[PDB]
């Protein structure tokens, strides 16, 4: 013997654990496989609040100091999600992706039954490998105009309120409010509309958006459309959410098809008009 190595090998790259040292790493990684054209900075503060959200969830592979891929879990009570896979085009396509996203499985695998995630087309088929199953589409909408009605009654609340907590808990099956928490720290408004709804706004985004009936998502999407949302997630098995969102003219961006490997969790997607985000659910 000669030569210690304490890692499964893995054609000659480091697979480790991310730490905040490594933003702007993760940032590049993303940029390259999404072929991102907005700002850095954009980018850079969302992996802020994804680390934020779980520390020790995001993986890193390096050929030699280079950062070429990257992938995270994030843990609720029942599920996980996996979100923000990305491998450096260059690198693409020689195993990297399935190799990180197995690592993440490991670790997902140990502390839940069921792990969800967001597919796009390049990634399906690694996920599929994974024996994932189909779920419905999550379609991604860009909102154009402004509709011409005025809205009364939704206010912007800087804590959450417990009915919050309860109708999220109902829509999504799951406990996410830390998410809410984060991106509330950074300046995402909380709109709420009676005790019936809720949609949060961070940039030009809403997500989530969870109303008990479409006249309430409706007057929460109007608002927020005034304070700056453009694009919304949804569903596409919530009847109501594609009717919606007709009104501002919609310009349908992309779908992903989200997939579960595990048990189905208890969900109330007829109130979910508006995912948070297809790395986080
Ligand atoms: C998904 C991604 C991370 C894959 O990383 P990767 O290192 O290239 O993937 P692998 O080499 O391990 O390939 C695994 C499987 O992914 C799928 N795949 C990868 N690139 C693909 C593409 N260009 N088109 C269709 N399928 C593709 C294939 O099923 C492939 O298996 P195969 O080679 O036996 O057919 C991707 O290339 C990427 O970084 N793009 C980022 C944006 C995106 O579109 N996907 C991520 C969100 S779900």
């Amino acid at each position: 013997h000669h030569h210690h190595h304490e890692n499964l090998y893995f054609q000659g790259m480091i697979i480790r654990y991310a730490t905040p040292d490594d933003i702007e790493d993760m940032v590049s990684i993303f940029i390259d496989a999404y072929n991102f054209p907005g700002p850095r900075e954009s980018v850079k503060s969302s992996f802020e609040i994804s680390l934020e959200v779980q520390p020790d969830g995001c993986l890193l592979a390096f050929l030699k100091d280079e950062p070429v891929g990257m992938g995270c879990i994030f843990f609720y009570n029942k599920q996980a999600w996996i979100g923000l896979m990305g491998v450096k085009k260059a690198y693409q396509r020689r195993g990297i992706g399935t190799e990180v996203f197995r690592r993440l499985l490991e670790i997902g695998r140990r502390k839940v039954d069921t792990i969800r995630l967001d597919a796009s087309s390049q990634g399906y088929g690694l996920y599929k490998k994974f024996k994932f199953v189909d779920e419905y589409r999550t379609v991604r909408y860009e909102l154009m105009e402004r509709p011409i009605k005025r809205v009364e009654g939704v206010v912007e609340v800087n804590k959450i309120p417990n009915w919050v907590k309860e109708i999220d808990k109902k829509a999504f099956g799951d406990d996410r409010i830390r998410v809410l928490e984060a991106y509330m720290r950074r300046g995402a408004r909380l709109l709420c509309a009676e005790n019936e709804g809720f949609g949060l706004v961070y940039r030009g985004k809403i997500g989530p958006l969870v109303a008990d009936s479409p006249r309430v998502a409706e007057k929460i999407l109007l608002k927020a459309f005034q304070l700056g949302a453009r694009e919304i997630i949804i569903p596409e098995v919530n009847k109501d959410a594609l009717e919606l969102i007709k009104i501002f003219k919609p310009s349908q961006v992309t779908s992903c098809m989200r997939m579960r490997l595990g048990s189905k969790i208890e969900e109330k997607v007829d109130i979910y008009y508006g995912i948070l985000a297809y790395a986080k659910g």
